[PDB]
């Protein structure tokens, strides 16, 4: 029997307690041959009747209605505890057992796939993890909290990973529990954020009610709240018998944004199992004392009218459920290979490094135009660090991932990579030591992708979301900033770092590294404020590395200075130049004062505030000194970095919007 297109729709729809866009569901049924349903799970190893029987009923309906059904096995998290214990292979077996309960429960596997997160993710780490960070980048942290006093660790990440899966697999339908609602809804919202008309339909299935009064769904910490598949028939009888069983008809449970089942005095888990585990089966009906009830409704009518006695209804269900489970018990009884997985599942129920030589770590500012004051700061800390530790090493990280996460500059990968390579090239030319190694985050991730993201979560699971919000000042811009912070600590540990250097632009972020390693990693702070903005105290009035010679002149012209001033910006810059060089000479025509070299900043002030060091002569000498000092750098603007600069002005254009 081939179902007509209306009957296919009806059958697939029946799966869902809600359907987000039935129109979308239809058009899928009407146009698309191998509609993708996906659903996912972390192998627990103790399978309840909803995972065994009910899922199978719904998988079968989807394959019937002409879907391919992909199971996403979230086994990736097993890698956390893998170096010790090797829990990946153990969780694969728990999974393999689950699939095998599924075969024997009657899942038609013809059109059903199983994918392993561990296998799949690590085969396209690039495409996956970049999307994870983008989903965070484009979303307000408040909105990622809704997918989960204030206890929240970095479980802000789990939703992003989940939301990624949806796109990674190319799911057309999300056929998961109603409680996964908000993550799935996030995916629909995300399509909009990437100009993508076709959206995933959310076909949320019912959450089975807990057996005892006041338990909206099954309880992990109460075995009698649900029927489990390894429950021998005496257990089934005992669990049902005591079950809550109101004499009330069972209307739909109006949906909360949360997806979260709510226990009520009206809901009857005996009647829920009868709807979900019995009648949901294509041809099945329940029989009590010689009468057979064709629909769930008929049985309900019976119970409430008082034709079927509570004891009898529960007797019916027990016979019914042992009937569904018996095939599955024999199979594990007789199929050795099956049995072994079980006894394996049973047995499982048995319950950093400091670098010898010092090494500093600095993060290049993800900025389009880098101030000279920040640049010089970086060069100084480097030179200071090396002098203090000549044996040691310094490393500059270009954050070509984390900076995309935080929505830095345009928040586009190509723009940000360009901004970094240019400004870093300029920084080396401006005087950053050769001895300093330059590495990109991409280089560090590829280097050890598996371990990197594992570390990221490991760290994540030991710290509160609120704390990462503190690190950023208490508010975060987007959920991507949260990922950036974690990544930093991760990079630090992989780079085997003893010191983290921090510019003015890093704020407190980098302390995380220190706190995490329990103060083993020391913090070093940049020394800035030696080159101020050029305008009068109280724009393009800041000197940046990428200033060409035409730019400098303009800025040093506009720069504020008046006569008889002991302090202003042009003096500050002058005072700065004088310290590094060791001196500062200025050419003057005799009768304007004559040529005169200052080897001490006091003297400079002395002459400026009271005396005939005219500002014009000071600026002339300062402007020329910046030019001499910036030569190599500006040669790269017009030369080797010419092409890469193009992207940057294109970026700037965008952002002016
Ligand atoms: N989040 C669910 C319970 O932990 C399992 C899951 C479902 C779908 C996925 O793509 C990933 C995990
Ligand atoms: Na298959």
């Amino acid at each position: 029997h081939h179902m007509n297109t209306d009957e296919r729709y009806k059958l697939l729809r029946s799966v869902g307690e809600e359907c987000i866009q039935e129109s979308e569901l239809r058009n899928l049924i009407e146009k698309k041959p191998l509609i993708r349903c996906y659903d996912g799970f972390e192998p627990s190893g103790r399978m309840h009747i909803a995972q065994g029987i009910f899922k199978a009923v719904n998988v079968n309906k989807c394959t019937a209605a002409g879907c391919e059904f992909v199971f996403w096995v979230a086994d990736w998290f097993a890698l956390m505890n893998d170096k010790v214990g090797g829990e990946l292979e153990k969780i694969r077996i728990v999974g393999r057992y689950l699939i095998e309960v599924w075969k024997a429960a009657g899942m038609d596997m013809d059109k059903v796939l199983f994918l392993w997160s561990s296998e799949e993710i690590t085969s396209h780490a690039d495409t996956y993890w970049r999307m994870v960070l983008d989903i965070g980048r484009q979303n307000t942290i408040a909105r990622i909290k809704k997918c989960c006093g204030t206890l929240t660790a970095a479980q802000v990440l789990y939703p992003l990973m989940q939301c990624c899966d949806i796109f990674f697999l190319k799911a057309d339908i999300c056929q998961l529990g109603l409680d996964q609602r908000k993550v799935n809804m996030l995916a629909r919202e995300y399509c909009d954020l990437i100009g993508r008309k076709l959206k995933p339909v959310i076909l949320s299935h019912h959450m089975l009610a807990g057996l005892k009064q006041g338990q909206a769904k099954m309880s992990k910490s109460d075995p009698d709240s649900a029927i489990f598949m390894e429950d021998t028939e005496e257990d089934v009888a005992r669990k049902i018998r005591q079950a809550y069983c109101p004499r009330v008809k069972q209307s739909a449970s109006a949906i909360t944004d949360d997806g979260a089942p709510v226990a009520t005095d009206d809901r009857n888990p005996v009647l829920d199992y009868f709807q979900c585990v019995v009648y949901a089966r294509p041809g099945a009906a329940a029989t009590i004392d010689g009468t057979t009830y064709a629909t769930y409704e008929d049985l309900e009518q019976a119970f409430v009218s008082d034709e079927v006695s509570e004891d009898a209804l529960k007797s019916c269900l027990i016979d019914e459920v042992n009937a569904l489970l018996e095939p599955v018990r024999q199979h594990f009884a007789s199929n050795e290979e099956a049995h072994e997985l079980l006894e394996a599942v049973k047995s499982y129920r048995k319950d950093p490094a400091a670098p010898a030589k010092p090494h500093a770590c600095m993060w290049m500012p993800a900025l389009l135009k880098v101030p000279l004051d920040v640049a010089e700061g970086m060069i100084k800390v480097t030179k200071d660090f090396i002098a203090a530790h000549p044996e040691g090493t310094v490393t500059l990280v270009l954050p070509d991932w984390s900076a995309v996460a935080s929505d830095e500059i345009t928040g586009v990968e190509k723009d940000i990579s360009a901004a970094l390579q240019v400004n870093c090239a300029l920084l080396k030319a401006y005087g950053l030591p050769s001895s300093v190694k330059i590495v990109t985050e991409n280089e560090v991730i590829l280097g050890n992708c598996d371990d990197f993201w594992v570390s990221v979560i490991g760290i994540a699971r030991k710290n509160l979301l609120s704390h990462v919000e503190e690190l950023y000042g208490g508010e975060v811009r987007n959920a991507g900033q949260v990922i950036a912070a974690l990544m930093r600590v991760a990079t630090a540990l992989m780079l085997s770092v003893s010191h983290v250097i921090s510019t003015s632009l890093d704020g407190h972020i980098n302390a995380f590294a220190r706190e995490y390693t329990k103060e083993r990693i020391d913090c070093v702070q940049t020394l800035e404020g030696r080159i101020p903005a050029l305008h009068r105290p109280g724009a393009d009035d800041v000197l940046y590395l990428d200033d060409n010679d035409m730019d400098i002149r303009r800025k040093i012209k506009k720069a504020y200075s008046a006569p008889n001033e002991e302090a202003n910006p042009v003096i500050s810059v002058a005072q700065h130049l004088l310290a590094q060089h060791g001196a500062l000479s200025i050419e003057r025509g005799e009768a304007n004062g004559g040529n005169v070299s200052y080897n001490t900043p006091e003297a400079l002030v002395a002459d400026c505030g009271s005396g005939a060091l005219h500002p014009a002569d000071l600026k002339a000498a300062v402007l020329q000194l910046l030019l001499d000092r910036s030569a190599q750098a500006r040669a790269l603007l017009n030369g080797e970095l010419k092409k890469n600069m193009t992207v940057l002005r294109n970026a700037e254009k965008k952002m002016a919007k």
